[PDB]
């Protein structure tokens, strides 16, 4: 059995974001007050782009997901033309946001958020989950501005890219592309044509800003390994020296 929704039970609020297949709302459940926010989807607009196999594929894998560092689906419904995804309310808004605004994250900050992220794609991972966009704009902040992965070029990794077999271990390259990103303001292979930056990411060609220390070095030159072999385990990540140094928070 499960609850049934409706649009009724909400009171729909500002605008939080405009996205392709349709808008997401901050939104008021009627009955408990409780915030939330309030994604409706577009039918003509999804079958348009037969994206709606992934999305139907995407909210099963969403429900299924519980951790503090993943933004929480509530549940969903529907009617005649629009679909519904009741969403977690993330009030802090998200990383990329304040990655402009501070122009660059310090090491505390970084070494928090890439713990995380490292705990929530090991929790993604123990349930078989995979590659995730955990791109900045797809990181949203909670009340104490914990991390919230919202995902429902410039971070593929070679695999990826040379069009080869890929598992799990992309995801410790994007950590890699993440860690570098917060802490230098633009992710490593940025370039002025895809077909550049295509090229950077192949042969791993990157440079550090002097700024960057010693211990970020060795981890962002670890995860970010060609052969997806040799990139560190996720809790090699979470037992990494500058990650116990800088993290103002636990694993
Ligand atoms: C200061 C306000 C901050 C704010 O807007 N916070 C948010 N809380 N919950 C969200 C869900 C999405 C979202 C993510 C993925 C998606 O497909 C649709 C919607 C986007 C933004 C938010």
């Amino acid at each position: 059995m499960k609850r049934q929704w409706a649009l009724e039970d909400f009171e729909i609020g500002r605008p939080l974001g405009k996205g392709k297949f349709g808008n997401v709302y901050l939104a008021r459940e009627k009955q408990s007050k409780f915030i939330l926010a309030l994604k409706v989807l577009f039918k003509a607009q999804l079958e348009k782009a037969g994206v709606e196999h992934q999305l139907r594929r995407e909210v099963e894998i969403q429900s299924h997901l519980r951790h503090p560092n993943i933004l929480r689906l509530y549940g969903y419904f529907h009617d005649a033309t629009r679909v519904y995804l009741i969403l977690e309310y993330a009030p802090l808004g998200t990383v990329y946001r304040e990655l402009q605004k501070l122009s660059k994250f310090d090491e505390q900050r970084t070494a928090t958020y890439i713990t995380e992220l490292a705990n929530a794609l090991s929790y993604c991972h123990s349930k078989r989950v995979i590659h995730r966009d955990i791109k900045p704009e797809n990181l949203l902040l909670g009340s104490a501005g914990e991390l919230k992965i919202a995902d429902f070029l410039d971070y593929l990794p070679p695999e990826m890219i040379e069009g080869r077999m890929h598992d799990e271990k992309v995801d410790l390259w994007s950590l890699g592309v993440l860690c570098y990103e917060f802490l230098v303001g633009k992710p490593p292979f940025e370039a002025n044509t895809y077909q550049e930056t295509y090229k950077r990411i192949s042969r791993v060609e990157f440079t550090f800003p002097d700024f960057v220390t010693e211990g970020a070095r060795d981890l962002i030159s670890r995860l970010l390994k060609h052969n997806p072999s040799q990139r560190p385990m996720l809790r090699e990540v979470l037992e990494h020296p500058w990650i116990t140094a800088n993290s103002s928070k636990p694993s």
